[PDB]
């Protein structure tokens, strides 16, 4: 069986690509061997109720060298390192990545088989090797509304996104976490009180979040009961941050239409959420055509996007992180046309950051590459 | 010097416009009269050092009757109550409401004096008497692009909104402070074990989120570490929810362009946040101009916006409800060009919602009513 390598298995992401191959039993038609950055002798952990040896250093070209297939679940600081340095050495394996590192590559093909198998195939025989995850939000919308850009029905999109903690990294989820109970605790007993005033609430919980003793470490700013409407860094030449960025970047790499690339644009949020992102979309068509049609091209796109009917106590309780954290569907909904024009279509969806905006995609081509 | 008589004075929107008035001396140039829907015969309040007797009964026509000028913070239901049974007497005094009851009725003028005196001003010498303050997201918005719309630079306006918990009620922020406490408390003690499960701590976290014993009855859904991708009721004829129709129905109204619309649309969803409603918008200009001038002219309007550089350490200080939260500032920030084309204009603002969005308006007109 082929001998492929994993690399990050013990990291957040690593560990739920870790649980989703384990309960698809992956580990049955490959021969695992686990690196680490930090434990390297100690035990391996056991997977698919295999044994491999002893964990072996992920800097160790000649035994990387070894195998057939790296799947790496690190981070960009890794791959940048490792990656130049195993190539180096003349090794033609393949190499299957989350992070966004090696993503915009010559050599690179970004991989969301649901959405763009073609371009993977097509790649596969050309001769590629390197596949990479592509961003959660980007992966996450094209999840959701890929029937669209399948019908070629997509002029441009515009897009207001609403990300979740979990998307900046463990640290920072918990420091949402300490963040929400500080704010309450502020205001415990007061809460406690019915005959409490509102504002005193208001002021006390306010205050709270604007203290020194208050947790920001991580955001740079308070995430708990507030927002920060930057992620990450910016582009001096375009004003968009990177996350922003890589909606157009990323799409349509995915989607092959650089030679004919599709507006995609807009305002990436980090809101209090834990590992759910959304988005709200504004989606210039091509053409007008009835709302249920629309519906039906976006519905049978794939078997994860789900579209939740423009009623109140259906959209309470199916399109919210709440809903669907950690579990693979794709809510969308809010579809509507807006008063701009029938070409203007109205869309908000919900998913999770971590399956199908990192730890699937990559499971995915694995079990493509292998048996 | 003039009688006015004062309704919801006791509530959440009333206590900000006590508050306010308190500060600027408001109390100086008019005769107060409390009102009660609940409390007739218990002693007024005491604002501007001045003494009312005791509280008369909000449903004393008779007394109502006697007013120069009303003023409400008491809600809907009360105005669609007194409103008709106080004019059926042939009233004809002014009558200044924070609900949105009588807001699109035509003897009404949706007032926000920074964007539209001129609006007020014709209204006044018609005789137009009845002033609502216009829904708060609108209000906020016209606050920090009113500039463009006074150049008559704006084509249509998409928007995606991240309102917050008191934009809904007094009970509402309670809940969501309460559901926060619940979030952190089910994982305390595995928060400061810096060697725990991130996974573990998400599957107790969200287990308590979907717990029936989490306190949503007001919100009907989990709001804390989520969010609700509805607010209000929905609209058949267009598929907007109430709060969504506002954009076009009071942006329009309140700019006197009620018989040549502008097309503004949007999503409104609820978030985490106490008291400040943001904004991301997608604005399709009529010309394409330099940023810098787009910037001037945002930014020359009204002495309250403020343009935020395009700068992440500006922004995660200056654009959040963290900062805005209890001031008069309405900061517009990440302005820049889209993908989409030259004409396309990205750009987020954040507003306190029970100042510029609520009691401010009300305050202003009625300064303007009493001299
Ligand atoms: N966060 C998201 O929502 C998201 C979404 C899509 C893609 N990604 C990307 O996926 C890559 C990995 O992200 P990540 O958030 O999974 O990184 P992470 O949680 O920090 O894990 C990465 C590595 O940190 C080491 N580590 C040190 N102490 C650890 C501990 N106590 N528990 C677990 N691991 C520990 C582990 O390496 P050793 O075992 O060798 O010590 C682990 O492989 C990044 O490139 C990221 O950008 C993240
Ligand atoms: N919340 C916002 O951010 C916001 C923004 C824009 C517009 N508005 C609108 O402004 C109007 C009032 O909103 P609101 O949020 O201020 O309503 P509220 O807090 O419920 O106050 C309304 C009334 O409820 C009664 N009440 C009962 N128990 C009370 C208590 N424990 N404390 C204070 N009052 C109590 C009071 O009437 P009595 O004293 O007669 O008993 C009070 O005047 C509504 O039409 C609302 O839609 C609200
Ligand atoms: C969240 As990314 C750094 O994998 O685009
Ligand atoms: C903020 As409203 C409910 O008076 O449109």
């Amino acid at each position: 069986m082929k001998n492929v390598g994993f690399i990050g298995w013990r990291g957040m992401v690593g560990s739920v690509l870790m649980d989703r191959m384990s309960q698809e039993n992956d580990f049955e038609n490959l021969n695992p061997v686990f690196f680490t950055t930090s434990q390297a002798g100690q035990k391996a952990p056991v997977f698919g109720g295999k044994d491999a040896g002893d964990l072996k250093s992920a800097f160790d070209i000649e035994e990387l060298k070894k195998l057939d297939i790296i799947v790496t679940c690190q981070g960009g600081d890794y791959t940048n390192e490792v990656y130049p340095k195993l190539k180096a050495t003349g090794w033609d394996g393949y190499w299957v990545d989350a992070a966004s590192a090696l993503r915009m590559k010559d050599d690179a093909i970004i991989v969301l088989d649901p959405v763009n198998q073609h371009v993977i195939s097509e790649g596969l025989k050309k001769g590629i090797k390197t596949f990479v995850g592509g961003n959660c939000t980007v992966s996450l919308m094209l999840m959701a509304i890929g029937g669209l850009f399948e019908k070629d029905l997509v002029e441009w999109i515009s897009v207001a996104t609403y990300q979740a903690a979990s998307g900046a990294g463990a640290k920072n989820m918990r420091e949402l976490l300490s963040q929400m109970g500080l704010l309450e605790q502020a205001v415990s007993s007061e809460l406690k009180d019915p005959a409490s005033s509102i504002l005193d609430i208001e002021r006390k919980v306010t205050a709270k979040m604007r203290a020194d003793n208050f947790p920001t470490d991580n955001f740079g700013a308070a995430l708990g009961g507030s927002l920060i409407p930057w992620i990450d860094k910016l582009l001096p030449e375009t004003g968009q941050t990177k996350e922003e960025w890589k909606g157009y970047a990323e799409t349509n790499k995915i989607l092959g239409l650089s030679d004919n690339p599709i507006p995609v644009d807009g305002l990436c949020v980090r809101i209090g959420a834990l590992r759910c992102n959304s988005q709200a979309f504004t989606i210039k068509l091509k053409k007008d055509l009835p709302l249920e049609e629309i519906e039906q091209i976006i519905a049978s796109h794939n078997e994860w996007v789900k579209v939740i009917p423009n009623d109140k106590e259906i959209t309470l309780r199916e399109l919210t992180p709440a809903k669907v954290t950690g579990t693979l569907s794709v809510p969308v909904g809010r579809l509507r046309k807006l008063a701009m024009g029938p070409e203007y279509l109205a869309a908000f969806t919900v998913g999770d950051q971590l399956l199908w905006g990192a730890a699937e995609p990559v499971r995915r081509i694995l079990k493509q590459l292998v048996a």
